């Protein structure tokens, strides 16, 4: 997602946190003055842009290209050295839940988790290696060029012309998505990447024309918005499991 998609996923999640998870998130955020779950949500993309070390090393953590294998993820094939969103979200979830670590180390893991639960719900972040998740699939949207990746990250969301205050209650107004009964931090990332990949491969998502506009938006913007709500709900479920109560 673009910055607004990331923040919306965090805003949807923030409202669903159980009291134990809410208190812990607020403790980790407090280590960084003025940080909120929304404000950190785009941080991992800024790190990629600005940091020629960890930013360059983390770039592959934002996606996993499995559509050529019909959305059947295999870690040794698609995620050599753990450099993809499935393995990165798993490890950062483990790190976030490690209470022996400093609040500073856990806040950094929270920044990655908030971001990656967002990206792993953007269909094009689980799409084709051939066109780099749509980045190399150029098209005309209205009268100006974009690419199919950008169109799903932000192009269609931008057509609402809402700030977060306007967009958040629209996502909350949607029918409740189907979640797993329970969070499994080690297994859900693959399940989510595969589900996102299956949307990238749905009839029409790749259009049969170079030029698209309001017809594409009216059919697919609802699916992009369903994925934001689903990401936000999945992110709260994950935070509630990893940062929730530890009795016994
Ligand atoms: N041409 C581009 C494409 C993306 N980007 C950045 O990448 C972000 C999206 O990264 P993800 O694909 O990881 O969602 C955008 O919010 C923007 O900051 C950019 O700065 N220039
Ligand atoms: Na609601
Ligand atoms: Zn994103
Ligand atoms: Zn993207
Ligand atoms: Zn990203």
């Amino acid at each position: 997602w673009g910055a607004q998609g990331h923040r919306l996923v965090a805003e949807v999640a923030d409202a669903r946190l159980n009291p134990t998870a809410r208190a812990e998130v607020d403790r980790l955020l407090a280590t960084e003055p003025d940080a909120t779950l929304a404000s950190i949500a785009p941080w991992a993309d800024q790190l990629r842009a600005k940091d020629p070390g960890l930013g360059r090393r983390s770039a592959g953590w934002h996606y996993v290209n499995i559509a050529e294998d019909n959305c059947h993820y295999e870690a040794p094939k698609h995620c050599r050295n753990g450099n993809c969103i499935v393995e990165a979200l798993k490890a950062q979830s483990t790190i976030l839940g490690d209470r022996s670590l400093t609040d500073g180390e856990r806040l950094q893991a929270l920044k990655f988790v908030v971001h990656l639960v967002g990206d792993i719900h953007q269909p094009m972040h689980a799409g084709y290696a051939h066109d780099k998740g749509g980045n190399d699939f150029q098209l005309q949207f209205g009268n100006r060029g974009t690419n199919l990746h950008s169109l799903w990250d932000s192009g269609m969301l931008n057509t609402r012309k809402l700030d977060d205050a306007g967009y958040l209650p629209l996502l909350q107004s949607q029918r409740a998505p189907k979640l797993a009964r329970q969070s499994n931090p080690q297994r859900d990332p693959q399940t989510w990447a595969e589900a996102s990949c299956r949307i990238s491969m749905q009839a029409g998502v790749y259009p049969a024309t170079r030029k698209i506009g309001d017809e594409y938006t009216e059919r697919y913007r609802p699916l992009a918005e369903a994925q934001l709500r689903l990401a936000g709900e999945n992110l709260a479920q994950l935070l509630n499991r990893v940062l929730g109560a530890r009795l016994e």
